């Protein structure tokens, strides 16, 4: 479950948030594999609802239809194309993997959906699977309404709709086999595991039944017995008697406390500080850093639909994302994961936005191509944060300092803190209001460094900040509260 099958030395996998599977594979060739992403998160590839009302929203992929590998992403041929490619290149692929459910109970039957499948919410069938009436929890869910309703009842969250969502009866063998038999598919053109949708809305000995028929990774690309990655969707706060500790025992889960955390304590709320980060870790009540795959935002929760509130920090707070990013990725708890998304009109009313159904960048629902920029951005409305220059030094910065100690940290009581990663990188951040000026350890060899956040080693020379290592490891540090990026790191591989 626990490993990422990232190709030694790749330490993050990026979620490139709807982007079509010709986009992907050229990424991999042209940008991930050279930059040392380990690698990437797609969207649900198999077939979902084609949802009208509203226009396409990106929401319609969380409501599957069949197990083909047909959506607005690109069809089999496509998908395989992007595994092979991918692989190739030393870049793997994880499927998020839409397992709990069928779609809304309350969507219309007939064939709106991605590969023009039929299917009958309604009568719950599902011909392309096929599904019927007797592999759903109908009859399982104890609830007046036959949807989740109280998260303090653990029964009724696993066994109930999510939100409408028509709920597969997980214990059966039938449904266990065909939700392997689509994994194992899945596993056999190339891909390094799955993100596992809605795990808390599974019972851990489903899934682990369900796991216990999945094949080991592709001969031609893994060595033997390589298990697939296996990462659950737990979202647990606190406060509810579903811990996502209950399955360790499946792999790793998503820590959402993570981000929430994290966003919290850089936006200063609660009297919350940087310097409170010293313990960050299992010390904040998050799962052990083995069992935990983190991220600064989701999918869901940079538009307000998943757990986390107003502190989730995303591209659109460029400047306070880009240092919970740095932090996050400096740091040595859990696997990371990097967000990339698409941008859409954000319109706040009253505290809400009307407007987070908004799908990926289209022309009449055909998803838009990923275009790039001469300094390197993208175009089409695509954010590509992993493609800003201080998301992707830090994303190499994790990979140099990989298995390297958490040391050397520095706090001034407030905002301003500094720490290492044994001898191999060294990371300062300032977010108080006022300048942070001072002479640290760094625990790295004497000599000139490239700081990676303001600009770049190229040529044997640096493009940004330089920084010099004296004999006993101390550098100074200068950094203004209105610096563009009020953070600097400094790597091995930065070293002139
Ligand atoms: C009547 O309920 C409707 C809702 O109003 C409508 O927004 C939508 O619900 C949306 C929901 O708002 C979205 O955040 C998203 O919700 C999914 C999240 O993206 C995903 O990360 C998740 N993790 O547990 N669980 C959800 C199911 O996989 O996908 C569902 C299904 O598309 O479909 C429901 C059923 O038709
Ligand atoms: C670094 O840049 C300077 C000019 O600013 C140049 O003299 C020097 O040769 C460059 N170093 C390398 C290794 O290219
Ligand atoms: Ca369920
Ligand atoms: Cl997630």
């Amino acid at each position: 479950q626990y490993s990422p099958n990232t190709q030694q030395g790749r330490t993050s996998i990026v979620h490139l948030f709807e982007w079509r599977w010709v986009d992907i594979a050229l990424e991999c060739e042209r940008y991930l594999a050279p930059k040392g992403f380990g690698g990437v998160q797609v969207s649900p590839p198999n077939e979902n609802v084609a949802i009208y009302n509203p226009f396409r929203p990106w929401w319609e992929r969380y409501q599957p239809v069949s197990y083909k590998l047909c959506t607005r992403s690109g069809n089999e041929d496509e998908f395989r194309n992007m595994v092979t490619r991918c692989n190739n290149v030393g870049v793997r692929i994880y499927v998020d993997a839409v397992i709990n459910h069928m779609c809304g109970n309350a969507v219309s039957a007939g064939t709106s959906s991605t590969c023009g499948s039929y299917f009958n919410p309604g009568s719950r069938d599902f011909p392309a699977v096929p599904y019927s009436g007797w592999d759903f929890n109908d009859g399982k869910c104890k609830t007046g309404s036959g949807d989740i309703e109280n998260y303090n009842d653990a029964t009724q969250v696993r066994d109930c709709r999510l939100t409408g969502l028509l709920d597969l009866a997980l214990e059966k063998d039938y449904v266990r086999s065909k939700i392997a038999e689509y994994m194992n598919h899945l596993i056999d053109i190339g891909v390094a595991g799955f993100r596992l949708d809605a795990s808390k809305h599974m019972w851990p000995g489903d899934i682990k039944a369900i796991l216990d028929k999945l094949h080991n990774l592709n001969s031609n690309w893994f060595p033997a017995g390589s298990k697939p990655f296996i990462y659950q969707e737990v979202i647990d706060l606190g406060g509810e008697p579903i811990k996502s500790s209950d399955y360790f025992g499946n792999g790793r889960v998503t820590e959402f406390k993570y981000g929430a955390k994290l966003g919290t304590v850089i936006r200063k709320w609660n009297g919350e500080k940087m310097s409170y980060l010293k313990n960050w870790g299992e010390g904040w009540g998050f799962v052990p850093s083995d069992r935990a795959l983190v991220f600064v935002d989701n999918h869901d929760n940079q538009r307000g639909h998943g757990a986390g509130g107003a502190s989730i920090l995303t591209f659109w707070d460029a400047r306070l994302y880009k240092m919970a990013v740095g932090f996050m990725l400096a740091h040595p708890y859990g696997f990371t994961r990097v967000m990339s998304s698409y941008r859409w009109p954000r319109q706040f009313q009253n505290g809400n936005d009307v407007n987070d159904w908004v799908g990926p960048p289209n022309n009449n629902g055909v998803i838009k191509e990923v275009t790039i920029n001469p300094d390197t951005t993208c175009g089409n409305d695509w954010v590509c944060e992993h493609r800003w220059r201080q998301i992707r030094n830090m994303v190499i910065f994790r990979n140099v300092v990989d298995g390297q100690p958490f040391t050397n940290w520095y706090d001034n009581g407030s905002n301003q803190v500094a720490f290492g990663r044994g001898n191999r990188g060294f990371i300062v951040f300032n977010n108080d209001d006022w300048s942070f000026s001072l002479t640290l350890q760094t625990g790295l060899p004497a000599g000139t460094y490239c700081d990676v956040i303001s600009g770049d080693k190229i040529n044997g020379n640096c493009t940004g900040i330089k920084i010099y290592v004296s004999d006993d490891g101390k550098a100074h540090f200068s950094i203004s509260n209105s610096a563009e990026d009020p953070f600097i790191a400094i790597h091995a591989e930065s070293k002139l």
